[PDB]
């Protein structure tokens, strides 16, 4: 009566948000889940601790979605490394992939990015694929277009990895599915910890009212967002709000990003995963040089964290006027300017090194689309995994989620469950007969 030991260990996103990269080890098989970069770090430190292993022993690599913290390091791993296994991702994911990293570059060069394309295989949702002795398939994760939750089976043992997911339907995205096939192990995100913020209807109303308030008092409203993802949802909301308020029809809304033309084009190519994306009050803006910053307006510009680029340029030219305002709609990662601002600093530092007073208003209305405790608990209750591994949340939020889940099952339902809280590099060991 033998027993096989399964090993799970994060090289990134272990007790943190950023650079997701988790290694699975079972019966001679080695799997890597995601391969992104930490938005709050730079250089080689923004990468996961891949040095703890050698890329030549990794049979399979699965990427959940196109966000940089999940695939930002892929080109590097596929070119400048000794990796020779197979890599898979959703069709939409790969599509939106080539157009996201490029905008990010302007680690790896646009050449390294192209040399990657051919090393990445695609997979449809609900379709079994097999590599080495590994069977895998994916379910819709909600969150962003093409996002997936990968189920993996090896020797009868099943593990579901959620990547980032949302159980609440968007204005254009479907809610994550709850698989009927029960996993032995669940690796799940913990971004929001146990925090349960306003409902969608409330968040949208507050978002519109804040934007309205800013332009009404004569200010410019800045909304940092990466080219594709949540930005598309915000645009639908704004265009619709403007349509219902003609007094705003003379106030321009701009969608600014490099190649924003293909961003919408390629994005609509996958309507499968009236055309609302035919905006009547929004226009594309290529860069600061094509912008006549004349009067009040609203500008949605990347990068989402204002670490640099246009959103940062705009913020720097607008932060000293009380009439202006910025709305942060995404999860703020440590080390990020967007995160810092929300501290109410008296002044900020220009990329040049200048010091400017922060007078423009700063509002945080989250549209990052991650599950919350209620969704996560319901998710876990339906799947009933004996083992749960948390992997994409700040230390304290993750700790709170873990204690809440343990309390819910051990104390309340008086049922046995095991929740793991691995730090980067820390391994989790499980034995299957
Ligand atoms: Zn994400
Ligand atoms: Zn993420
Ligand atoms: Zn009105
Ligand atoms: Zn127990």
């Amino acid at each position: 009566e033998e027993s096989d030991q399964l090993l799970i260990r994060p090289l990134g996103a272990g007790q943190e948000v950023g650079r997701s990269c988790i290694i699975l080890e079972f019966k001679g098989r080695k799997i890597m889940l995601d391969c992104g970069i930490h938005p709050g770090l730079e250089g080689m430190d923004a990468l996961p601790y891949i040095d703890l292993i050698d890329p030549a022993e990794i049979d399979l690599l699965l990427i959940s979605h196109f966000h940089l913290d999940h695939c930002g390091a892929l080109p590097w791993f596929l070119q400048k490394t000794s990796f020779k296994g197979r890599t898979f991702m959703t069709h939409a994911t790969k599509a939106i992939y080539r157009w996201l990293l490029s905008d990010y570059v302007k680690l790896y060069t646009e050449t390294d990015l192209e040399e990657s394309m051919d090393k990445i295989e695609t997979i449809n949702f609900h379709e079994v694929k097999e590599v080495a002795g590994i069977k895998f398939w994916c379910y819709h994760a909600g969150h962003v277009l093409g996002a997936a939750m990968f189920m993996i089976e090896i020797a009868g043992v099943k593990l579901l990895y959620t990547g980032d997911f949302s159980r609440q339907e968007d204005r254009h995205l479907m809610a994550a599915e709850i698989p009927n096939i029960k996993p032995d192990i669940l690796i799940i995100e913990s971004t929001y910890g146990t925090h349960i913020h306003e409902k969608r209807e409330e968040r949208e109303a507050r978002f519109c009212n804040t934007v309205h308030d800013i332009v009404n008092r004569g200010g410019r409203g800045l909304i940092p967002v990466f080219a594709l993802g949540r930005a598309q949802e915000l645009l639908l909301i704004l265009d619709e709000y403007w349509q219902n308020h003609p007094e705003l029809h003379d106030i321009p809304i701009y969608y600014a990003s490099s190649l924003a033309k293909k961003c919408m084009a390629v994005y609509q190519t996958y309507v499968n995963a009236n055309n609302p994306f035919v905006f009547k009050h929004i226009s594309n803006l290529k860069s600061m040089d094509h912008f006549d910053d004349i009067g009040p307006s609203v500008v949605m510009a990347s990068p989402g964290m204002m670490q640099s680029g246009l959103s940062r340029e705009l913020f720097e030219s607008w932060c000293t006027d009380k009439r202006n305002g910025v709305i942060i709609a995404g999860y703020c990662v440590e080390g990020t300017l967007a995160k810092h601002i929300m501290s109410e600093p008296e002044e900020i530092t220009t990329m040049s090194g200048q010091k400017l007073p922060l007078k423009m208003s700063v509002d945080y209305i989250s549209f990052s689309a991650h599950t919350d405790y209620q969704q996560t608990s319901e998710f876990i209750r339906a799947l009933k995994p004996p083992h749960v591994i948390l992997v994409h949340g700040e230390q304290n939020e993750m700790a709170r989620l873990k204690a809440a889940l343990i309390r819910e099952y051990e104390d309340n339902d008086e049922v046995h469950i095991e929740v793991h809280n691995p730090r980067n590099t820390e391994a989790v060991t499980l034995n299957f007969r």
